[PDB]
């Protein structure tokens, strides 16, 4: 009744959050760490997760350092940002836990030979993806019977009426936007059940959930696990709060949907999708048939209040998650 | 308080119910008519749009014959069907009114041209598109001044969030499918207010308005003009309902939003665009800046009730619009 | 005589290859048409017109056409200072003096001035030497269109993919100016097409240079002489700090209208389209190798003709031979 | 001795530019990697196994790469059975009989085998004459792999955009098979880049048709000459049909990398990039003419000392020079 994970990350503020929940939920049992570059570069993601273990009081999980690029690495695509700090996580090295030179190196076998290697022995894992798609995709390039590896594959990632996060020139979501090649790869080629958390889910219901949700108030409990969040977080929280709204929750909807789909999407929808790579502006874009498409579940709706619930668990320590 | 129009049209079953409704409508004053190459030739456009003032016991309207091909005229953007008959209305040339050899030829001038003359020296009429964007694109290459001269523009086409009304491999809608470039010069370029029916208007409350409109009623009055629109429909309607729903309305909410756009548009949004022309699956799809485009208005809910009561008034004669 | 319109964005070179059509005795002019393109359609419109008065000619209708390329892509974008910010030299007051009414074509969009023309002179070429916006206006317009012209020859392109715009493009810069007119162009007119490429530019440029004096017809003092004197003058000094002396090219399109069997040394016959999607590749022409209508390329010209052609214009010596 | 790594599709002209490397007295294979192509990995693999048999030789391991490109979009398939269903002759039961275990590799990813090689020995040559999907994966796992060859001799690609697949192309075929892999490559690799592009092919054809009998060596009866006349067999006689013959291609890139002053007579070098997204241009090499590394680009090969070199492998003569 153990749910087992293997998250793929590249490792930023809502990544560690979300990695935090998985390593204080019951249900979960986490075989893995996968790192990829995205936000930030690949060692950086490698390190932030390392150290995110070492905050969760937890020990002797791998974690595998994956593509520093992404299989194209053309300049335009490129999502690599400070916003949430030069290191992706507020910029403080010396708080607690503090940074070691050994954080920035992985396990030593690649990621995507990792994922191999865990996912056959454990056919019963749920594999889920918080970054670009690159470790998944070289994973299949390398081993096409890959594709059926995983239990289920859950994607923090892409979109379902082209509302794009990147910028006013394109209308792919983030983690795709990164390695638009990867994304086709996988949701043409994996033929494990997809679950797919898009953009939209997250867009058009910014508003109320802003107004109903305080999604700083996990925080506030002075433990260890709190503070790390608080810093990791916080950077974020003050550039959106300058701007008049919450840093609110993303990746960890997409963990959070990994151990308990059916309490946390509310409402869902199976589309035939496809990805667009040659556009100018719609590079990176989930196509869909609404008349080589694939047919793949969207979460459409997420219940953001148990999500809370649960990260006030992880922060408090009171076991809390029913 | 009439409201001056001119209409565009490719001349099939739902183009010829609209442009019914315009005929009858005692706030519309229509100016002429352009025919452009779309569901039919240009020519069938034009002999449809000629025969349909005929059943509507009008006279005097001059019809111009616009664009034969799209821009540029390439094969995967064809949009020509027999959907609704092979002369786009029925296949019955011996029924009232009966067609005549002289419906193929235009006033003489090409549309375009026609487009700049009439709005050059009525820059309070309103100009109106449910075919492909050919003619008013070839307009603006003629003419930079153009972009002015309407006073408003309603479109029937596109869409804003990805949702194709073509085929499985394509993100774009219908009109827009047929010529991209021009709808890419037309909200580029113009600089009047443009409303745009997006196709999704229709789309996500169609189980809903089939539940609760009988779409063929006004059809069954035994008037002449309900005659006609019955003939221009019938291959529509028999095909739908193989299929299990009604043929319901399409080119008439555009033509209806002309004429009170604030009693039809019950809601809308303004939203920043561009079209795209390169992608594979989402070349003539428009694109959307959620986070070189132009601000329009889309009609994104219509007053179906209001239609239905407006066409019942034209096919009964009753003159009941209030 | 030969019959021509000549559609053109009226820079340095433009303006000479025009002058030449006007001095040699077998080309009969019927109008010329301005398009956008080095610079804007209206001062294209005014070299032209101005260019007419220098020739000691009148009554040539200039038609002035599109404005802007059909899609007007930011990317796009061929506009020059090059040869000066009129595309001439930048010295309006020198004879002819530029006139206000140099601004203005003949009432007519150019496009509409090609269908007229072309429908009742069915024996006449066209020649472009700009983008080809005009010529797919026209065919817009009226598909028959396809069919008036006995015989279209154009300045541009390429069949090696070699390009002349920048590094981020393999287009040749008429094409790279307007590549959605270049394909229906090249799709949609049913005439003989003769297309003088980039490639017989780039290849034989350094032989040229060493063994004809560019120059040298410019020197006669006359005013035809000091006109193109002054309209390839930026131009010149231009290329003479780079090593390298200013040779013909539109010229030579001119040329091969007014004797195609002479001044097309060697040809190649190609079925080709053109790329409009490639991030690199939009405007470059794509040949079918591994073999519609072919194409005609001039691959070698005879510039040695061009250029005496060039020294009896300006020396009003009339021999053309 | 140059030692080399090859990666190969393993059909007719593979496994004789195989053979000349295996018999070539300067040659030293530290290994073999299958890659999809003209056939399938598995099939490239066995066609491999047995070609070092029929060579005898042993104990130079084969390893199995990708089966499918990068993306693997239908569009760019190169999947043909020109030269049999399996490549070389379909006669499996010739010597060297075809055995089941031919079709399994040594076991490890040709991708992760062309690291492992390449790091150990930074003094040898990769040669590549099939589509670049393995090359792209190892530099995807690991950026250092660009510096690990001390060459790349890639066989593929063009410079005058010559396509050879189709005419909905300007893609050489090993380009077309995986556009994304040879983008990678081109723009990823830091060692110096030697491509033998199709132009060299293409434009010398005919005068080699008449100058050299591409199937002399073939004729001496050896266990070898034999095999290659199996290989070749279907080819031969599909290109005799069409009044050619079938001349070498990737014997070429083979030789190159053995000896690169001797068999590339001329070259240029240029800027490159690999066109990914235009719809008749995808997978087209793009060059900046206007003026990252250059790369060297074979413009004409030495035919004859190939040829010379090919009778010496297939007779035993030992006459290489
Ligand atoms: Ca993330
Ligand atoms: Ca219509
Ligand atoms: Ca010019
Ligand atoms: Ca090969």
């Amino acid at each position: 009744d153990k749910v087992k994970l293997v998250i793929d990350s590249d490792g930023v503020s809502d990544d560690v959050r979300a990695i935090s929940l998985a390593l204080q939920h019951p249900k979960a049992e986490i075989l893995a760490f996968t790192a990829v570059h995205g936000c930030v570069t690949v060692d950086q993601a490698c390190a932030n997760i390392k150290r995110t273990i070492r905050a969760n009081d937890r020990s002797n999980i791998p974690v595998y350092k994956g593509a520093a690029k992404s299989i194209l690495s053309l300049p335009k695509d490129d999502t690599v940002s400070d916003f949430f700090g030069i290191d992706g996580i507020g910029d403080k090295p010396e708080e607690f836990p503090k940074v070691e030179r050994s954080d920035f190196e992985g396990e030593g076998k690649h990621a995507s030979l990792a994922l191999i290697d865990i996912l056959r022995e454990n056919r019963d894992a749920t594999l889920v993806t918080i970054g670009p798609l690159t470790n998944v995709a070289i994973a299949l390039q390398l081993c096409e019977e890959f594709s059926t590896y995983p239990s289920r594959l859950v994607i923090m990632g892409g979109n379902y009426y082209a509302v794009g996060n990147v910028d006013g020139g394109s209308s792919a979501e983030y983690n795709f936007h990164g390695d638009p090649e990867a994304a086709s790869i996988v949701l043409r080629r994996m033929k494990c059940p997809i679950t797919i958390v898009p953009w939209e889910a997250f867009y058009f219901e910014s508003k109320t959930h802003d107004a109903s949700v305080d999604f700083s108030a996990h925080l506030k409990y002075g433990t260890p696990l709190a503070n790390y969040l608080s810093l990791a977080t916080s950077i974020g929280r003050v550039k959106c709060e300058a701007n008049g709204r919450q840093y609110s929750y993303c990746d960890e909807i997409a963990v959070a949907t990994a151990i308990d789909e059916d309490k946390i999407a509310k409402k869902s929808q199976y589309l035939y999708v496809d990805v667009e790579l040659n556009g100018t502006k719609t590079r990176g874009q989930v196509v869909v048939d609404w008349t080589t498409h694939r047919r793949v579940k969207f979460v459409t709706s997420y219940d953001v209040h148990t999500v809370d619930k649960w990260l006030h668990a992880a922060t408090s320590g009171s076991g809390k998650f029913d």
